[PDB]
């Protein structure tokens, strides 16, 4: 695992990480990939940028890390871009998932935001 893919979430943090991701999936609030959430960290509409840590190239999700300290937007790296392609409810491979806001998703993200800030 690339050193530069952290703070990096254990196999428990991951899966509620990935459960949040599939709720914001049915409530159509996330968006995939690394352009579309560093266009969505920018804008100020990202609570939550999730990256696998196994992109190929990595280097195509490692600017997103200076993005979003820039801007107080907390982020994670997670194992598996199949898995979280899965959560997202495709059936492609995906590399980054940025979550919105929105009021049912409020206080799962703020508890999950709270666990992954412990790990930097």
């Amino acid at each position: 695992i690339d050193p530069r893919a952290i703070p990096f979430a254990n196999e428990e943090l991951s899966l509620e990480l990935l459960n949040l991701v599939k709720h914001g999936a049915s409530l159509q609030a996330i968006k995939r990939g690394a352009n579309e959430a560093l266009k969505q960290v920018n804008r100020g509409k990202a609570e939550l940028v999730i990256i696998a840590a196994d992109a190929d190239p990595i280097e195509i999700v490692l600017h997103l890390p200076l993005a979003c300290e820039d801007k107080g937007v907390p982020y994670v790296f997670i194992g598996s871009k199949n898995a979280l392609g899965r959560a997202c409810n495709v059936s492609v491979p995906t590399i980054v998932a940025s979550i919105g806001k929105h009021d049912a998703l409020g206080n799962v993200v703020a508890e999950i935001v709270g666990k992954v800030e412990a790990l930097v």
